[PDB]
């Protein structure tokens, strides 16, 4: 039962542990299970920790818009003003690096080292040190991390992380509720991907979870989620 996930990884030739959290049990499945305990960069994992940090010390709102200047971007869906949340469920880096520099590297740090967050250290330049280090977090305490969000249990007010978990959700079918966010750092090698979020089931119960699975610059996106959901099949959380 642990041993058909290992199907899927053996299978899509990639080598990453599926991560599971319900009320603090916590269940490794995958075929490389050792990552759950390897830091690895957060990425745009970190999106969501950003937007806490930035919201709350109120450096934006959930309606400010965000304004493209002209300049070319990595994906073209992002060449347009959008808010947060847009720039959320894109994965949108200019816009959050921009957050970030409001932010400032001593808040920024300081909130990431209040939270506890990874290694808890960010360096020096503040508008990249989730996308190549030095911060990393291992795929355990990423769970954690997305756990206390979705039970609102994180060090900041309760308005805020009801906000993030606002721009998180991405699929809505048969009463089931997924929230999560996609990570890939294309720039290093091994190349890490991520993918970290819950499952509000029907009844409400929660049932997070951390994909950290190892990235070759050819896969689709869409390997991550076709990872996912068939696994959270298995595992019958769905």
């Amino acid at each position: 039962h642990n041993q058909v996930i290992h199907q899927y990884f053996d299978e899509k030739n990639t080598s990453g542990v599926l991560v599971i959290q319900t009320d603090k049990k916590i269940n490794l499945y995958g075929n490389a299970l050792s990552r759950a305990n390897t830091e690895y960069v957060p990425a745009s994992t970190f999106k969501m920790l950003n937007a806490l940090i930035g919201l709350e010390n109120q450096k934006t709102d959930i309606n400010e818009i965000f304004k493209w200047k002209g300049e070319k971007r990595s994906a073209t869906a992002w060449e347009k003003d959008m808010t947060l949340g847009e720039a959320m469920k894109l994965s949108a880096v200019p816009v959050y690096q921009e957050l970030a520099r409001r932010i400032g590297l001593d808040l920024m740090q300081k909130e990431v080292k209040r939270i506890g967050f990874g290694n808890a250290e960010i360096g020096q330049q503040v508008d990249n040190f989730w996308l190549v280090g030095p911060l990393k977090v291992t795929p355990i305490q990423e769970v954690e991390f997305v756990s206390q969000l979705a039970h609102t249990q994180l060090p900041f007010s309760e308005k805020v992380q009801a906000n993030v978990k606002n721009m998180l959700l991405l699929e809505e079918s048969n009463g089931y509720k997924i929230f999560g966010k996609t990570g890939w750092a294309a720039d290093i090698k091994p190349q890490v991907g991520w993918l970290t979020g819950w499952v509000e089931q029907p009844d409400g119960k929660i049932v997070a979870f951390a994909l950290n699975m190892e990235m070759r610059s050819e896969m689709p996106a869409s390997i991550r989620n076709e990872l996912l959901m068939k696994s959270l099949k298995q595992l019958n959380i769905i």
